[PDB]
């Protein structure tokens, strides 16, 4: 089981998820700018979309897409609990987060990170993103983890999204909630050693 | 089982999966506007978020983010094959290409729609998402559906994803791989009836 990833980047979600099971994995990193592997090879003949995370299973399958992997191996470990078990109600408000987090979060950071957006649309995107964390927020002032009481692949993408916040300028330091959240989601050994190995600390 | 939507909207996905699966279930207009239903309830005590589709469940359950809407749904019945079974592989592919579908085509379209979008950002956003249907028209070429051979719950997905392009100008018509696609899942008696059902058609 290999993990291509990139440090930083929304790939330590499924990084973090992959040490919480406990399962055995490799990981080799990909260079975003050339599109090719640590190892030379060519990136895009692994996954033509030309982006990380991505997971190669060890019939060879491959998967793409974060909210896909991190299912994958949640559901490989019932006894983790960080997914609810197929079908059950709790497992669709989680699928629900973990949507929440890819389409309004996650792409929300997009043209952020982009060289071709107007400095003049730049504050409107900021804005529009932390409605979205205030959102996040409010819901962490009733309950430990934001789909629950327990620590879930949710709660592994929200750190990895929370991350990048500084490096855009985006400020998140009046949302205690979040921050309280974040700083105990950092303390846990798979995650500190996640960052750890991924040059990050 | 009531599903609040509005129109030709991204609300239309899970209407088509309510017919395909043969459910029980009634649809509520929403004014996005206004956020209140046709019958004059606030929008906002019901999803928080302010968006279609939201479906409530019979035992009054509230659920949001479409991708999360059409799982549960194709999941209540299995023999209609909508969705591949839990833990199976073929299940993960398909979780995989929902996302692609809510994260990178979904939300490519959301600056398009958008009045606080610059003039000039107009066209390097058309090409990043036009990028995105070449993509799925090079996979149309080899199988009949985005997922395989069969009728999934993401076709829907991108049935209803598609019926955008003219309203904002978004030419596919050199995708002819497409094009035939959309032309077949249109003459299905539960996608015609759905748009019926709208008032488009
Ligand atoms: S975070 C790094 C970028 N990955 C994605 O945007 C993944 C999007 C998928 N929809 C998902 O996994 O959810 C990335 O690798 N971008 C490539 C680049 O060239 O910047
Ligand atoms: S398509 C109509 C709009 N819905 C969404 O954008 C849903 C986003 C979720 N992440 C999802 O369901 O995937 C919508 O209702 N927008 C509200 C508005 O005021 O425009």
């Amino acid at each position: 089981m290999k993990l291509y990833y990139t440090p930083g980047s929304c790939s330590l979600s499924p990084h973090i998820v992959l040490r919480e099971t406990g399962l055995d994995f490799s990981i080799e990193r990909i260079d975003l700018r050339t599109k090719k592997t640590e190892s030379g090879k060519d990136f895009l003949a692994i996954n033509p979309k030309g982006q990380v995370p991505v997971l190669q299973l060890d019939n060879g399958d491959i998967l793409t897409e974060g909210v896909a992997i991190v299912q994958y191996l949640a559901d490989l470990k019932p006894d983790r609990n960080l997914i609810a078990p197929p079908k059950a109600l709790e497992r669709y408000h989680q699928i629900e987060w973990l949507n929440f987090l890819a389409s309004e979060v996650h792409k929300g950071y997009s043209p952020l990170f982009s060289s071709d957006t107007p400095e003049s649309y730049l504050p409107v995107v900021k804005n529009k993103l932390k409605s979205k964390f205030v959102y996040i927020n409010d819901v962490l002032s009733k309950q430990k983890c934001v789909c629950g009481d327990h620590f879930t692949v949710a709660d592994a993408y929200l750190f990895t999204l929370s991350q990048w916040a500084p490096h855009v300028a985006l400020d998140l330091t009046d949302l205690s909630h979040l921050q309280d959240y974040l700083a105990r989601i950092a303390q846990r050994p798979n995650v500190h050693s996640a960052l750890v190995t991924e040059g990050l600390i």
